[PDB]
């Protein structure tokens, strides 16, 4: 089998990208956020504290024949950007672009944080990272990508996402029309259960590139580019006027900059982030000054290749028994 669905951004800024799941029979159809640097599939539903929905469309399980609570497991997950969400769990039929895996765990929020509830486009996450990160207890459960995995044409699902445009998630399948030249394939770690693999360097603009290896994850579900202190600093010391403000949370640019290209290695390859890619607009409504999208990952603990550098590659999740990582250009 196979499945093929349309990944759009939520605004002009492509801060996240959602893409619609069919959950339950009939099928109720939400707009989730792949994510993989999670490994839980959870909703807003008729569960979720009512003060805390404003917008989002719910998963009624009560409404689904096929829906069944999943006796005593509830979970419960704090994001990187300090949101958070809990609830408890059913299984049910969830289908992504007619891929459709039985007995998913569909889990149901009982609870989200106020970034959950302020973004009404975003009616929960489907989590694409390895299963041994789900947070479900007593009984761990498995990703959508886990369960559907050997049914697929081939064990892999691959990230397509747009700059300012709608982009594609397939799952089984490599689409060889979405990509210019050859993919090439890196190796991935999952000792920290995410989809994490070395870059073999980066250039800034037209500069020469530095080859130095730079761990870091695939992670469709951060909006921004997290790399080392020294290398940000290397970027941003090519635009004038930018600095690294504590009081806005990150480097600001002047919003009448040209911003230059950022290039990461992958092997031998390289993939070249265009300079628009990075201009995360004003801070603030009518502000002159411009957020950045490749920020320090200095106290995150880890790089993250987020959807400023993902969305410049055709990006294959290869979950082969040793699973691997490739980009192409496009």
């Amino acid at each position: 089998s196979t499945g093929s669905a349309t990944t759009t951004p939520i605004d002009s800024l492509d801060d996240a990208y959602i893409t619609p799941v069919q959950i339950g029979t009939p099928a109720q159809t939400l707009n989730l956020d792949f994510d993989t640097g999670s490994s839980d599939l959870w909703v807003f539903s008729s569960e979720t504290t009512a003060s805390e929905v404003d917008g989002q469309t719910i998963y009624t399980p009560s409404k689904s024949t096929t829906a069944k609570l999943l006796s005593g497991a509830t979970w419960s997950i704090s994001y990187g950007d300090g949101s958070s969400s809990s609830g408890d769990v059913y299984t049910d039929t969830v289908s992504v672009g007619g891929l459709t895996v039985t007995g998913q765990a569909v889990e149901s929020a009982k609870k989200v944080s106020s970034s959950f509830t302020e973004d009404s486009t975003i009616d929960g996450l489907l989590g694409l990272a390895f299963s041994t990160l789900n947070t479900v207890s007593p009984t761990q459960q498995k990703t959508f990508f886990d369960n559907a995995k050997a049914s697929l044409d081939s064990p892999v699902f691959t990230a397509d996402l747009g700059y300012h445009a709608p982009g594609t998630y397939n799952f089984g399948f490599i689409d060889t029309t979405a990509y210019t030249g050859s993919i090439t394939y890196t190796a991935v770690s999952t000792k920290q259960g995410f989809w994490e693999w070395t870059s073999t360097g980066y250039a800034v603009g037209s500069g020469t590139f530095k080859s130095t290896s730079i761990d870091g994850i695939a992670d469709t579900g951060t909006t921004l580019l997290y790399l080392p202190a020294t290398v940000v600093s290397a970027y941003w010391a090519q635009v004038s006027g930018a600095k690294s403000s504590s009081s806005v949370g990150g480097y600001v640019f002047p919003c009448s900059a040209t911003l230059p290209s950022f290039t990461f290695g992958v092997g031998s390859a390289r993939i070249v982030i265009p300079g628009d890619y990075i201009d995360f607009g004003p801070i603030s409504t009518g502000s002159s000054s411009c957020f950045g999208g490749i920020q320090s990952s200095a106290g995150i603990g880890i790089n993250i290749f987020g959807d400023v550098a993902l969305k410049a590659a055709f990006v294959v999740f290869n979950g082969a028994t040793t699973p691997t990582l490739g980009f192409a250009s496009k």
